């Protein structure tokens, strides 16, 4: 089961799952449900990334994407192998989901390419949310006439999207990993409480994860040829960042770029070879957590039991189990 403020999702739970082998037959299944109860989708389409010739191909093209909008109780679950050139969409009203084991890669759509995304909106906020296991990958090649756009986020969340676990994730070759928080002007992102632990992060640029906003716990994860930043808290969110394994990463924890910043409470992180520190061009206030030191207490208790990888460790773990294709390996 989940661990963290994702504790207590289950999803669709032990419903027989509906067998999906397209982007289609996943959007007509979640369509015909009632919207609680539980649906499980075993997804078994094995999507060929051979056939994408052009990496800039992608961005030009309309997206791909599944959407659950105002419905709960659901699994999305990959079958071994299954891998998906379409992105998943939980938005609203919408309440106790697992995406868990999908392969998703170099998504069509530029700015709207994104993997997977949570949102509130007008009609609510989704909560209990599982991203567990699964593998985002795209490619960090800036295409021509893109802009700053040639693929979007990878696991993010936005406007209030509360209790959530983001764990044993695999993200490579991405420039933009985890949003959480759209914006400054982003309020109802204060709810947002999240854990992401034992995600592996390899060759990526930024937002590992972008907080604005709220409060989060981060731990176990294995970050490596981060080139731009990696955690940065922002908006007065608080972040405990605790036995964590980095090496090869520029910014490894900073706030910057916006206009109040965020705050850490550092506990146990291995800290590798290849740490380099910059500072942003702009005029807002920045910090960088070159000797590691906390700049905040976390506020309050996690509510939840976790058992903590020895941050050594921590490398070799997250590798062996993290991804998709892992058999839910823990």
């Amino acid at each position: 089961g989940p661990v963290g403020y994702g504790a207590g999702t289950t999803g669709g739970g032990n419903k027989v799952p509906v067998n999906v082998a397209t982007f289609e037959a996943m959007q007509s299944a979640i369509d015909s449900y009632s919207g609680s109860g539980g649906l499980v989708l075993n997804y078994t389409g094995k999507f060929d990334f051979g056939t994408i010739k052009d990496v800039c191909a992608q961005w030009k093209l309309p997206a791909k994407t599944v959407q659950i909008k105002n419905k709960s109780d659901v699994t999305i679950k990959g079958a071994n192998g299954s891998a998906a050139n379409f992105g998943i969409r939980v938005v609203g009203n919408a309440h106790n989901v697992i995406i868990q084991n999908m392969t998703i890669g170099l998504l069509q759509g530029g700015e709207d390419a994104d993997s997977i995304s949570l949102e509130g909106n007008s009609s609510g906020e989704p909560s209990k949310i599982w991203v567990d296991h699964n593998t985002v990958f795209a490619s960090l090649t800036k295409c021509s006439g893109a802009g700053d756009a040639s693929f979007d986020g990878g696991i993010d969340m936005k406007k209030g999207v509360h209790h959530v676990t983001v764990s044993y994730n695999y993200v490579y070759n991405y420039q933009k990993v985890a949003l959480n928080g759209y914006s400054d002007s982003d309020t109802k992102n204060s709810a947002a409480r999240t854990t992401y632990h034992h995600n592996r992060f390899e060759n990526v640029e930024s937002r590992v994860p972008l907080q604005r906003f709220g409060l989060s716990h981060i731990y176990n994860n294995y970050f490596n040829n981060v080139t731009t930043s990696g955690i940065n808290v922002r908006m007065g969110g608080i972040a405990k960042i605790e036995s964590n394994y980095f090496e090869n990463i520029k910014n490894p924890v900073t706030s910057r770029d916006s206009s109040e910043i965020g705050y850490w409470d550092l506990i146990n992180n291995y800290v590798g070879s290849g740490i380099t520190w910059g500072t942003p061009d702009g005029s807002k206030p920045y910090a960088n957590a070159t000797n590691w030191i906390s700049t905040k207490v976390f506020p309050e208790s996690l509510g939840y039991i976790y058992t903590v990888t020895p941050a050594a460790q921590v490398k070799a773990k997250v590798i062996a189990t993290a991804g998709a294709g892992k058999n839910l390996a823990e």
